[PDB]
């Protein structure tokens, strides 16, 4: 969980069906989340195994 592991989900103003993955550093493991399609930030994935290997590590 290094640096793009602490801002929270961000869905943004934009609401297309987006699923993706991204980090819950507010129980310290990865999770499923909607993205509106702009605004995005660090804390975004495309796979529960990509925000794992990446931010999660540990």
């Amino acid at each position: 969980r290094p640096d793009f592991c602490l801002e929270p989900p961000y869905t943004g103003p934009c609401k297309a069906r987006i699923i993706r993955y991204f980090y819950n550093a507010k129980a310290g493991l990865c999770q499923t989340f909607v993205y509106g399609g702009c605004r995005a930030k660090r804390n975004n994935f495309k796979s529960a195994e990509d925000c794992m290997r990446t931010c999660g590590g540990a």
